[PDB]
């Protein structure tokens, strides 16, 4: 509360460390469904159904331009990528499996780096 603060967690490396995680996600072999925004002209149903599209390139541009206020808003956009994928893709499809694999990969790096 006013003039009563928990001890200051060192957040000065967060930007660099989110960048490193994001590099590891970009270079994973199963990243291909997520590298670029879904083409809303060419994929029927996507525009109407997925209210907030997100992809790794969009996250990379937001990261690079100071549009994440803190590491939690960064994790929210990564998770959005996988939540969108589960909304639109069957679990038993290549893209559906890719999304589960990537979410797992991300969540481990996140825990190991920050928890």
């Amino acid at each position: 509360s006013m003039s009563v603060k928990k001890p200051k967690r060192d957040d000065s490396k967060d930007l660099a460390l989110c960048s490193m995680i994001l590099t590891e996600m970009e270079t994973h072999e199963d990243a291909w469904p997520f590298l670029l925004p879904v083409n809303l002209k060419l994929v029927p149903g996507y525009k109407k159904v997925i209210k907030k599209p997100m992809d790794f390139s969009t996250i990379r541009e937001k990261l690079s331009s100071g549009q994440y206020p803190n590491l939690e808003t960064f994790a929210l956009d990564v998770r959005l990528v996988f939540d969108n994928c589960e909304t639109f893709n069957e679990d038993d499809s290549d893209i559906g499996r890719a999304g589960h694999n990537m979410r797992k990969y991300f969540e481990k790096k996140w825990t190991d780096t920050f928890k």
